[PDB]
């Protein structure tokens, strides 16, 4: 049980050594042979530590008249891609080490899903419950002012985001402050932060993005023949059942899209108890119950559950809350064949070993929950584009589609009978709903699905390349380091 | 008969009071109940008055050697979206009050068609006939210089446009001046103004945009069951006939697209006489006659018309010239069920009452002629994109289309006979023309149709929401104020 | 009794016609003779109207939670010198016409005292008594934000100042806001406004500048032989007595320096009564009494005064409060030979005629109270310099002075006696105080006196040049128009 920061350092070191050997001769072989390991080892040493860390102490005037000084930190792991990207946490637990490690994570996470941002992460040493709304807006705007003056926020420099303790109203305050002051002359000012409300330039599809991304990550591996063999299961979703631990954003939406394609949710838990019903919980009904009442305790279609839900007999276990839930203790007793990490770091390197030994596939958080990041990239692009996606194409495409169907129609009527008999226009009912409901989120989900697929296949090809097995986590970090290395290598570095 | 400026202030106040009640409890209900009306009433008071007004006095050297000082104004109603957007007028009638009111209009117009610009409007106190071409370019460039220095023109700040007295040659001069001087270092410099000639970054489809947009606005309400019932007519365009007042840009193109979809133009007027032919004037033939000669007087397919054309028995009356043509006098005698305001403010609040009482639908200028603005937004985007629309996709789509038709073909031949019998390739003739003629304007028209539809439905839903009837004008302003309010409300405002 | 705005327009027209004739042939004669009056008349037409006027409407959140929208204006008369310069007024009487006229005045006032700023002036439509301190700081900072975004405040663009309704705490707020936001990257940011407190970059000597400037202007004309003849008086200050109307900043300090050089103050008034004592009021004693109590009513060394103080028999009358105090009524009964306009426009063009007929010299406000402006220029220079005046030189000059005195000493001892006998070191007592008290204000006062003298002689030479007599007011405007004209003329104008 180490801290979710030394874990990340270890993951990098593990993958950096695996890649150093190969980077000598399997993706390289050149002229100056003797010690190009000098160059490979050097580039990896630049990549590991965060390039910049900013520590702040700044004042707000509280509602009662008193002054308070506030600590905050924002670290920028890498600028091999700019802007940097990464959330802002409001919690008294924030430490320079926490934000340095998470910003490191963000670099590799962004590299996996081909999102062109270096990692970054911030935190403000504050308990949001101890402050009024007016004070939280004062803290937020002042924070942005300090970040802007020092080069830690800007559309082309560093683009923050939410992080549980913050949501879209802070992001809105940030965008507003930057646009009114430091970025007043910047046509892309409102691209300085993602997670904004729709009315402030946010992106449709943001709320369901991480959960939907979790579904797409599972789907890519559950449809792969070799991987599902080596676990003793059939492809597709119809055969499988799954359990969800946590019913926040990521857990709820993961349950919904897994359901909508033929899996069987048999248990959901949360900070209190859990529930069980082996006939299959319905996501809409459970979402209504969690919305109406405080928690899921006492669903009128499932009894409470005994012991630990992480061990129920099912095919897919989705840890969607709280780090380090699968540790050395429960690991030998987990019944699931697939562990789909919805949450960040819900598995200790202890459990990794046990799971790897027991041929249980862990689809790693690094990749599986990058859907939110992938869609934050899309929001940033929407703001640079100054237009919602599909605004200029939906109606053009509808006309194109009806021309296509009319061309099939008039062609068949010409081949056979008369002039109206064959009606191979009519879109199906599903095509008709999609045509009518055409909105920005359809484009966003398309891009999300495309990225999760191209990255899942990239990671598989890395796992085969480095002869990793079901250690998908190590293949993900190796895949990231390969990408970050390639940008450094093909650029020089300094002026040398 | 008030001035087209107090009218706009009234329209705002009317819709502001309707929305204030509702914004308390029907789109809001929160924690601090007692006087959140304090916050709603306060936001509306910020929205109403123009934020900034710049008055200029600047010199040109006339062609004879003499110097002349020139007055001009540009007002910026709102920055809740940036850049501001709005035309430039060259007329000795321009007053600070005129531009403050029209810029107010532009905010609400842009909000109706979901165009992300605050309103703005300028005027130069000059009669263009009294000046040579060389002097008009001297006035235009110097005007841009002054606007630029003061934050009243720039790609991300404020984007002017034409307005009858000015056309694309002034817009060109503006773009050139800004790009050569203040905006020299700006990669988006030529987005500082719209209405430009094609060679200067203008957009294809600009000329017909407002008229085409008028057709689409009519179409949306004429296909709506409930609205056409409550007027005693059938949906579609085949049944109907219409009269056009004014044969400038808006009137001509309105007549064309209304004709091309099965309506019957029976009378067109202008500043002199009018004409009549109940068999149906052809737009191409009348456009040729107006182009060849000075006016429409004496069309060799229609006699002159007696009295007032605003009263002919027809279904749709399109005031496409000169404000306040439908007033308290002729209002009780208008035979048209639908009044489609192509021009700006062609209807006094007097006539609004009479029309509302007589169950005559007035499709308001605020919405119906926003097509030009909608396409100016597209020009600005084209300039930021640095590429004409569809330049990268047309040929990719053609190949996709022929693959689709070939897939239908080879599938059917597999099911039935041989290998060439069924030819359900062949696009139809119409699909073929469209494929061959694929150009930027096709995209622009698509986006224009999409916007006029989404906005027509948004306004209907507002009309039902606030239980307005055929008072489409009040629903349009209420719809705009709702949108502008939402951007303020979800942002804070100041640093408080 | 016209308004202090049409008055200024008249003064310009009067001087513009006087100069137009002369500018043809007495300061010009060139090649293209026929109509270089075309060029002279054209340049004067550019100069007269203010180039730019900005009208604002912007929000503050009041202390109670309510929102309020605030009107304000800032006009920039000329940019023939940049930055523009001029005060900010907080009063519900502010009108666009008020600021356009005063900004015009500032151009010509600045030109008289060779201060290289174009004129500007602002006003916010607000009664400062109706707002708390916290609300006045909210209004002030938001005002600066709006000015900055539109090019109406910046160290090299436009530099505001106080104006009775505002003082150094607003100027401080302005400097702070500009420096924290729009001017963050500007090394000269705190030069964006003058009148600042010492701790914020203000200049020593600011408080007494206008009064001291009034003394210097009087002195220059009272020491001139010809002018004091034509009034029937002797040069110097010892002979004369004077009366002061108003005991604000300008009146108090005027009384002090006139006393310190040998004049006899015999009456001071204010908004209530006045006082009289023909033996000579002492300024320190009266300043102590006005500071201790509310007003001057009941000075324990002078009885109240009957009727109007503007008519007491004395040599110099100093209107130092409230416009239009000398009008057509009292004008024929004024006993003073010299009218020293401490206030702005305390004299109607009616009284100008009567005074000109009665050989009574009016030293015009345009020149006589420019001391504050002259010293605001010095503050701006201090802020650009980033060092207080004399900081690097005082001690170098003391050492140089003692070397001079020692050089006289050792030279005389060598000529005559021994080695210590002659002590022509010892500075005098006055030189000693000056050396010990050496501070920034001593430089500021020097520069002020230098400017008031060079400008007084410039105006005298104009008065003789245009054969004006004691109409010093017309000579001052002619002198200013001559200077502004020369900058335009010797630069081209546009790109032509």
């Amino acid at each position: 049980d180490p801290n979710f920061f030394k874990m990340v350092e270890g993951f990098f070191d593990r993958g950096a050594s695996i890649v150093e050997d190969k980077l000598v001769e399997d993706l390289r072989t050149r002229e100056s042979e003797e010690q190009k390991r000098n160059r490979v080892r050097g580039i990896l040493r630049i990549i590991k530590p965060c390039n910049h860390v900013l520590s702040l102490s700044f004042p707000i005037r509280r509602d009662d008249g008193s002054w308070e000084v506030i600590e905050g930190y924002r670290a920028q792991h890498s600028q091999h891609r700019t802007p940097c990207k990464g959330g802002i946490r409001y919690s008294t637990d924030v430490s320079v080490d926490e934000v340095k490690a998470l910003a490191s994570l963000m670099t590799y996470k962004c590299a996996v899903v081909d999102v062109p941002f270096g990692g970054a992460k911030a935190g403000v040493k504050i308990n949001p419950k101890n402050y009024t709304d007016n004070e939280l807006e004062k803290i937020t705007r002042r924070f942005t002012m300090e970040l802007a003056k020092k080069g830690f926020i800007g559309p082309g420099i560093d683009v923050p985001a939410p992080d549980m303790s913050t949501g879209e109203r802070e992001m809105s305050w940030i965008a507003d402050t930057y646009a009114s002051t430091i970025g007043h002359y910047d046509i892309n000012a409102h691209a300085c932060v993602t997670g904004k409300p729709i009315s402030q330039g946010g992106i449709h599809g943001r709320i369901s993005a991480t959960g939907r991304g979790v579904f797409h990550g599972i789907e890519n591996f559950i449809n792969e023949a070799s991987y599902m063999s080596i676990l003793g299961m059939t492809p597709g979703f119809g055969d499988k059942t799954f359990v969800v631990q946590g019913f926040g954003n990521v857990g709820l939406h993961s349950m919904r899209y897994l359901h909508r394609f033929g899996a069987k949710c048999i248990a959901v838990g949360e900070s209190d108890g859990s529930i069980w019903n082996p006939d299959g919980i319905d996501p809409k009904e459970l979402e209504d119950f969690k919305l109406q009442h405080g928690s899921i305790l006492g669903f009128p279609k499932a009894k409470p559950y005994e012991g630990s839900i992480l061990e129920a007999d099912c095919d897919i276990l989705i840890p969607a809350a709280s780090e380090k839930q699968l540790t050395k203790s429960n690991a030998p007793r987990v019944k699931a064949k697939i562990i789909a990490e919805g949450a960040n770091g819900p598995t200790t390197p202890e459990a990794d070993k046990i799971f790897l030994e027991r041929n249980i596939m862990v689809i790693p958080d690094l990749y599986l929950n990058a859907g939110g990041v992938t869609v934050s990239y899309f929001e940033w692009l929407k703001n640079l584009n100054h237009v919602s996606y599909g605004r200029l194409t939906f109606k053009y495409e509808r006309d194109s589609n009806y021309h296509l169907l009319m061309s099939v129609q008039e062609s068949l009527e010409r081949k056979f009978g008369k002039h109206g008999g064959t009606i191979p226009i009519v879109p199906t009912a599903e095509f008709q709903d999609r045509i009518s409901g055409a909105s920005e989120k359809d484009i966003v989900y398309s891009g999300l699905a495309y990225t999760m697929e191209r990255s899942a296949r990239q990671i598989m090809r890395t796992a085969m390349k480095y002869n990793l097995g079901l250690d998908l986590r190590t293949a993900a970090y190796v895949n990231a380091i390969e990408k970050v290395f390639k940008v450094y290598n093909e650029a020089g570095v300094t002026f040398t």
